[PDB]
This record gives structure tokens, sequence and C-alpha cells, in this order.
């Protein structure tokens, strides 16, 4: 059982990278992949870079080059659900592009031709993630996570996302790309991110101040999820 | 005689003419993409049908580079013309590609730029020069310049206006180019976009696209055919 883990920023993968034993590093297509075991479990950790294309490139290499069984996307996110606070966890049951638009031809907003309107996360990955959340007494929300190539900082950007996806519990920039690639390779995935800001007018400041806290919380959650998938 | 030219088209209509001309053709179905290998007028090529959008294009370009390792990449297909002297059917050649929908300005990056990437991705000077040479020999009307990509089909209104304001110099807009340039950049692979105009991204761009997708395909395909030959034998 090999578990793939994808993080966008170094800060989001560094703590996990530090724990990987029998660690080997591969530099490819401008990305870095770290293989080895995390607390006894075989993993493949990828630092992709920010945005949809970087994450897609990275996920593609990870899949074709290491062949993981499942993909877990870790990292930070802007919280949209009213119950969310910095440090809290968001688990995807689904991912959709909030910035894709081909409605001129009758596709659903957010949907790209040749893809389903939304990519569903894997049920077992979701259940495991949630049992970890319960065992660690974490505050979390499960639901629609939307991705785009823009940092949401209130104003018009936030308004468009609320209009098109009022039920989105969070927004970020790599999730759906990873889901899309996993979809094309028939690989199950799940997003498990921690909130660094609430995508409003002060989100840049909040991101500066809470990225580290978000990276650590999601990172700990990924660690527990790996262990739970590996030994029930 | 030992060069392998990678060619990427998003839709089936856009790759079908080139595909039919491939000698000793074979097909590879992988990651939801299709790759056709063989030769084009004797030159070894690898033609990928990527699907629409930045992620589809990135996934395909990554598979193409990693799997077939072509020496250069040519992105063919249709596009919305933005430069004034462009008419449906005319050719657009990129000298650069930028995302018109990437925005991390809140952190000081340039509009269109993603962290870790240059603000724009430069196309290859030789591929560009060869393309202009083909344009001259075929006596076609064409424009060289910045091409911008996003995950939205530009249909006039604010979508179009924001693009003209943020990129006054952009000559065309489509949905895969920059994603392909981005992937080629990370692998350090020369690329060039050579597309043909199917609409002018205004209120009627969907209707125009319906009616002229075919001609855009024909014209970009003819150019691709001529460029492959040119790159192989001058
Ligand atoms: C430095 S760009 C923000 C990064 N962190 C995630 C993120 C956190 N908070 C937000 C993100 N992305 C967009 N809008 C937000 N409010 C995204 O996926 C990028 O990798
Ligand atoms: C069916 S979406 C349009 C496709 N054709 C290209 C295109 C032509 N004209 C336009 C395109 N894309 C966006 N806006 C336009 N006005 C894009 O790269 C997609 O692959």
């Amino acid at each position: 059982m090999k578990i793939g883990i994808i993080g966008a920023m170094e800060e989001e993968v560094t703590l996990l990278r530090d724990k990987i034993e029998n660690r080997q590093t591969i530099s490819l297509g401008g990305c870095e992949i770290y293989t080895g075991q995390l607390n006894g479990t075989e993993v493949a950790l990828l630092k992709s870079g920010i945005g949809k294309v970087a994450a897609a490139l990275g996920a593609t290499l990870l899949l074709e080059h290491c062949k993981p069984d499942v993909i877990i996307n870790t990292g930070s996110a802007g919280g949209l659900a009213p119950t969310l606070k910095v440090g809290d966890i968001v688990v995807s049951d689904e991912a959709r592009y909030h910035d894709a638009d081909v409605t001129a031809f009758g596709y659903e907003y957010g949907q790209l031709p040749g893809c389903p309107a939304g990519f569903k996360a894997d049920d077992k990955l979701i259940a495991a993630a949630e049992a970890c959340i319960a065992e660690l007494n974490l505050n979390a929300v499960r639901g629609l996570i939307v991705s785009g190539d823009a940092f949401i900082n209130g104003s018009v950007g936030l308004a468009k996302i609320r209009h098109n996806f009022p039920q989105a519990i969070a927004v970020e920039m790599e999730a759906t790309a990873i889901a899309h690639v996993c979809h094309n390779f028939n690989v199950p995935f799940v997003v498990v991110r921690a909130i660094s800001d609430v995508a409003d007018q002060q989100s840049h400041l909040s991101f500066d101040e809470f990225l580290a806290v978000a990276a650590k919380q999601s990172s700990l959650m990924v660690e527990s999820l790996v262990q739970k998938l590996a030994h029930g």
C-alpha cells in the first residue's frame, strides 16, 4: 500500500518530508518527490508548486512515476463555511473549479468539457479522515471545496464564488486540478486542508500570519490519516 | 532525421486532419488522453489530443514530454482573435504566453503570474522564425505576439473587457497554450503556439466558433504540416 501526498508549498510539506524515513528525493519537471516510509507506511510526497497547472503537472508525474494507490492533498485554504476558524480542518467530499466557464456551450458552470461538473472524493478516504478528526477532537467541516488560479481576498472575487457556489466550504488553488488528474487515472483522492484565512479582505494578512499553523494542522491530520489507512 | 516533434491539440476536430496524415500511425490511450505516433511526411511526430482547459492540457503535455520526450512542442488549434487585423482563418503565432485568469497580486506577484513561475513563458525564437517563414511561403495573414489562456470561453462583455484591459497587447485568447508553455518551461522544452482564428471573442463568439471551428482547424493544421517539414529540412 503506497499513499501519495501532494502539497503545494514547501512550508506545507516540510514537516512531513522531515518524517519520511529511507527517504530518497527525485527532482523532475521542476517538482520534488520524496519517497520512503512515514511511520512505517510507504508514501510518495510531492511538493507541486502553486496553482492548477503546477499541481496538475505534479500529480501527473506522481501517478505515472510512483503509482500510488490513493492521493491525499494537504495544505492551507481560505474558509468559506460560517463555522470555520483559522486552524480548523476542511475535508472534501467534492472539488469543482470556481473559475472554469464554458456555459456559452451548455456545460455547467465550473465544468470543463470531457469532465464531470465536479470530482467526488473517495468515500473510504473521507470516512477515515473523519475518524481521525473525531479521535483528535478537531473542529472540521466536510463538503465542496472549490479551486481557482486566484487568491481570494474578498471584494468581487469572493462575491462571484458565493454566487456560483454558495455551499462551498472552502477555496484554494490546487485541489480540483489534483482531483481532475486522479479522475483521469481512476485513482481515489481526498482533500484535507487546514484554514489559514477566511478569504475576506484581510486574507492576505491572515495567510501571512497563519500559513504555518495551517500547514502544521493539516500535516498532523495527514500523518494520522496515513496511519489509519495502513492499520485500520 | 533524428528529431521527434511533439504536437498538441485540445479537440478531436483540431487534431483529426493531422492524424489522418500520419504514416505508420499507432495510438496510445493513457491518462484519458490519446497519443498518435508515426511520421508526418517522413518526420517522426507525436500528436496528443489533450482535451479542453489548463489542467487537461497540462496533464497531456506532461504525459507527452515524460512518455515520448519530443524535441519541441507545437500547440495547434483555434483561438479568439483580439488583434485588429485578424479575421477568421488567420494565423496567430506566440512569441509569449500568459494566464489571463491567474491572480496572486495580493502577494505582490505580477497580474497573470503564479508563484514559482516567470510572469510569462517565452516561445522559442527558432520555432517562431520557422513559423513566420512558413507564413510567408503560404502567403497567409498572421500576427505574432502574446497569447493569453484561461479556463473560460470568452464571449464578449466583462470577460473580454477585463482581458483587453489587463493585456492590451494580447493578440488572441484560448484555453491551453499557457498551460502547455508552463509545462514545457518546467521541462525546459522549446515550444511555439500556432493557432488559427475561429471567432473574435465577442457576444457572438459561440456562434462563430460553431461555424468556423473547421476552417481554423484546416488553417492551423496546414501550418503545422508546413512547420514540421521546415523544422526537419529547412
Ligand atoms: C500564496 S497563494 C495561496 C495558497 N494557499 C491556498 C489558499 C489559502 N487561502 C486561500 C488560498 N488560495 C486562494 N484563496 C485563499 N483565500 C492555495 O491553494 C495556494 O496554494
Ligand atoms: C469549446 S471551448 C473553446 C476551445 N477552443 C479555443 C478557443 C477558441 N476561441 C476561444 C477559445 N477559448 C476561449 N475563448 C475563445 N473565444 C480554446 O483553447 C478551447 O480549447
